[PDB]
This record gives structure tokens, C-alpha cells and sequence, in this order.
């Protein structure tokens, strides 16, 4: 998902959330919310065929 | 930020390799592939917290 793939690129940088809320205009709960779920999609990967 | 190293790895993730691919395409064991993972995905997790 390109959304995700644009804050992977910021974090990859070592961007804080705030400088990301900052970038992004988006409150940085916001932000914590997005990071989290990227996370957990990055620590799955697929079982099947 | 990332090192170059980590950099690919996490180009791999973002392709949706598994574990066992990406062991394969780096001719590491995957157990090996799980931890350099972990490592990384730890480090996304952690942010600066001072100047």
C-alpha cells in the first residue's frame, strides 16, 4: 500500500512521530495509530501458497 | 536512520517476501533471516527522544 510505503520511507530515515505529524499535517496520535498498524503488517508474513 | 544493509532487508518486507525467501535470496539460514528481522523491526519501533 503506497500510504504505508510512504511512512516506512520516513521512519526508515529515523524521522520522531512528531516530525512525521509535522511533514504530514496529522496530529501525532495519528501518526502513533498509522506506525502501529504498519508494524504489525511488516511483523506478518503469508502462510500459503 | 537505517544502514544500507537493513535498508535492503526492509525492501524485501515491503515486497512481502517471507522469511524463507528472503534466507533464500541471501543464502542465510531463515532462523537467521527471523532475528535480523526482529532486530529491525524493534529499531522502526524505537524513535529519538532527545535533541
Amino acid at each position: 500500500t503506497d500510504q504505508e510505503r510512504t511512512l516506512l520511507g520516513l521512519l526508515s530515515e529515523g524521522l520522531t512521530n512528531k516530525q512525521i505529524a509535522d511533514r504530514m499535517f496529522l496530529a501525532e496520535k495519528t501518526v502513533k495509530n498509522y506506525v502501529s498498524r504498519l508494524l504489525a503488517k511488516l511483523g506478518m508474513e503469508r502462510r500459503t501458497q
